[PDB]
C-alpha cells in the first residue's frame, strides 16, 4: 500500500480529511507534526502531501514505536529509546533481529531466575546468547559472562547491546565446546529447547565445577520429562521450577 504524507495535526488538517476518506483513504494516522493517509495506490488530491510506498522497513518503525518496557523484576527491559522512572534494574535491547528482545516468556524466566541463583563475583556462561541479554543482566547483578552463539551475526548486536549498558561481558561465536576453555563456570545459562538441553546434560556438567548452577529454558512444558530426566541422569539435582504460559525454566545444583 502507499502512503500519502501531509505536515500538520490531526485537528489541523481536520479541514481535508473528508476530502481524503473520498479519494479513498482506507487508514490515518499522526506521525510526530504529520498526517499520514494510507491508499491502496497513488490518486490525484490537491493536499499538496508527498506520496510513498509502504514496505517492511516501515512496518518495522511503527512497530518499534508501539514497543513499551518489559518487567522481569528486578529488571525491566528497555528500548533504547525508553525511558524509566521505576527502581528495577535497567536492560537496554536494541529491538533487533537476534533473539533477546526481552519479550518472549523464556528471556523473562530467565532474568528472574538469574538474579536469584547468581551471586556478585560468579562466572557465566550465557550458551546461545542471541542479542547477549543475559549475559548483559549477570555483568549488571555483579558477575563475569561470557556469552556464546553459533550464529555469529547476533555478535555485533549483543557487542553493541553490552555497551548501551555499559558494561562488557565476552563474547564469542561457537558453542559449549568454543567456551569450556573459559570454564568451568559458577553458573550457566541457556534457553535453547528441551531436545537440545537433553542432549547436553553430560556437557553442562563438565562445564560448571563443583555446586555450579544450571538454568535451563526454551521448555515447552510438555516437553520437561526429557529434561527432568536427562538432568538427574546427570548427576544434578532440582532446585526450582518455574512457567509462563507453556514455557518453563527449570534450575539444577551440580
Ligand atoms: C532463544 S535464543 C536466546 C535468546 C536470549 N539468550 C534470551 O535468553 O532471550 C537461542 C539462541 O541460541 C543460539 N543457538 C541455537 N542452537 C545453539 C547451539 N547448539 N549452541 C549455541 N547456541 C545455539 C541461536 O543462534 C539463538 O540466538
Amino acid at each position: 500500500m502507499w502512503v500519502y504524507r501531509l505536515k500538520g495535526t490531526l485537528e489541523a488538517l481536520d479541514p481535508i480529511l473528508p476530502g481524503l476518506f473520498d479519494g479513498g483513504a482506507r487508514g490515518l494516522w499522526e506521525r510526530e507534526g504529520e498526517v499520514w493517509a494510507f491508499f491502496p495506490a497513488p490518486v490525484d488530491l490537491p493536499y499538496e502531501g508527498v506520496w510513498e510506498e509502504v514496505g517492511d522497513e516501515d512496518w518495522l518503525e511503527a512497530w518499534r514505536r508501539d514497543l513499551k518496557p518489559a518487567l522481569a523484576p528486578p529488571f525491566v527491559v528497555l528500548a533504547p529509546w525508553h525511558t524509566w522512572e521505576g527502581a528495577e534494574i535497567p536492560l537496554v535491547i536494541e529491538p533487533g533481529m537476534a533473539f533477546g528482545t526481552g519479550h518472549h516468556e523464556t528471556t523473562r524466566l530467565a532474568l528472574k531466575a538469574l538474579a536469584r541463583h547468581l551471586r556478585p563475583g560468579d562466572k557465566v556462561l550465557d550458551l546461545g546468547t542471541g542479542s547477549g541479554v543475559l549475559a548483559i543482566a549477570a555483568e549488571k547483578l555483579g558477575g563475569k559472562a561470557l556469552g556464546v552463539d553459533i550464529d555469529p551475526m547476533v555478535l555485533p548486536q549483543a557487542e553493541a547491546n553490552a555497551k548501551r549498558n555499559g558494561v562488557r561481558p565476552r563474547f564469542l561465536e561457537g558453542s559449549l565446546e568454543a567456551a569450556l576453555p573459559f570454564g568451568p563456570f559458577d553458573l550457566l545459562v541457556a534457553n535453547l529447547y528441551a531436545e537440545l538441553h537433553a542432549a547436553l546434560a553430560p556437557r553442562y556438567r563438565e562445564a560448571l565445577v563443583p555446586g555450579g548452577r544450571a538454568l535451563l529454558t526454551g521448555i515447552l512444558k510438555d516437553r520437561a520429562p526429557l529434561v527432568r530426566e536427562a538432568m538427574a541422569g546427570a548427576g544434578f539435582r532440582p532446585l526450582e521450577e518455574a512457567a509462563e504460559g507453556e514455557w518453563v525454566l527449570l534450575a539444577y545444583g551440580r
